[PDB]
């Protein structure tokens, strides 16, 4: 932190305790953030803010560079190869993927392979060039229960079907048990102290995303109140996706917020289960069929 223009030692010490470790939480943070650090003036803020951005080279890229900042995203498998096609890969890492579906249409389901499927290191597709391996070493998965229906079972039961080791997936995934929206956002921002603790967290999972809010604010009167908090929500899960280049999943049970990757859920006959993607920025509408057996996603 020393190294940033007008930041010296008594001056990095209030900023590591407040939260501020790297270049890129100050590069992007508000003079607002900062300031309110106490002891820390608008001006020295803003200096070191443009300082952090400079750092981390933040300005105008075109030609080739355009291409460089988009193959530092990775992507995870699902398991299912109609899935993962329609995904055009896998689960995107610096976005958020909302899989809304039907009362048991598998949503959870989905949560629980992507735990175990982030400790198979085969099922995380990157360009070597632009991600190390050291970036994805040692991934682990936060997993936001909201719902009460974590199953540590399904965990070890994904896993040995898939090869690997059950209870190296559960002591590399956090689960958070929340009872309220107020609980659900303040675990989705303190994934950020996870990490700074040392957790390589690649993998966020929000099940549900909107359980709590529906129950909360029901009096479709004070909507305006809801969408404020889910939006600012929201807005942390992809500021978490973005900077620290990790997968965020969230489920919703559907019978307006945002969502980058938005697939509509529902079941086919018996263990068939049908995926419609019918939102996300650069590809088009798509159905994937697959399935779900003891062995977790399949086909
Ligand atoms: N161990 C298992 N073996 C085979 N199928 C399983 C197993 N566990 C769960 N399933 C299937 O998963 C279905 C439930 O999927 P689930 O992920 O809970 O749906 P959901 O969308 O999360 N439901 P909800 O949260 O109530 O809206 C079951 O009813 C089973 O068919
Ligand atoms: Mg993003
Ligand atoms: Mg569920």
């Amino acid at each position: 932190l020393t190294d940033l223009p007008g930041v010296g030692p008594s001056t990095a010490e209030k900023l590591v305790e407040a939260g501020y470790i790297d270049f890129m939480k100050i590069a992007t943070a508000t003079v607002g953030e900062l300031t309110d650090i106490e002891g820390i003036s608008e001006k020295a803020a803003a200096k070191m803010i443009m300082g952090a951005r400079d750092l981390c080279d933040l300005g105008f890229k075109s030609g080739i560079d355009l291409l460089k900042q988009r193959s530092t995203v990775w992507k995870l498998s699902t398991s299912s190869s109609e899935l993962d096609s329609v995904l055009g890969g896998g689960l995107e890492s610096q976005s958020v993927t909302e899989f809304a579906g039907v009362f048991g249409s598998g949503k959870t389901q989905i949560m629980h392979q992507s735990c175990v499927n982030l400790q198979n290191p085969e099922f995380l597709f990157y360009d070597e060039e632009a991600v190390s391996k050291g970036e994805v070493a040692q991934p682990k998965a936060v997993y936001i229960d909201t719902e009460g229906t974590f199953r540590p079972e399904r965990i070890m039961q994904m896993a040995e079907h898939a090869g690997i080791d059950g209870q190296t997936v559960l002591d590399n995934t956090f689960v958070a048990r929340a009872y309220n929206s107020d609980m659900q956002m303040l675990f989705a921002e303190k994934i950020e102290d996870l990490i700074q603790e040392g957790n390589n967290i690649k993998l966020v999972v929000i099940d549900s995303l909107t359980s709590t809010f529906r129950n909360e604010y029901t009096g479709r009167g004070k909507l305006a109140e809801r969408q404020q908090k889910l939006g600012r929500h929201m807005a942390t899960l992809n500021k978490l996706a973005d900077l620290f280049n990790c997968v965020v999943l969230v489920t919703n049970q559907v019978s307006g917020h945002a969502a980058t990757f938005r697939f509509f859920v529902r079941k086919g006959k018996g263990d068939k289960r049908v995926a419609k993607l019918y939102d996300s920025p650069h590809l088009p509408d798509a159905e994937a069929i697959f399935r779900i057996t003891e062995k977790g996603i399949q086909d």
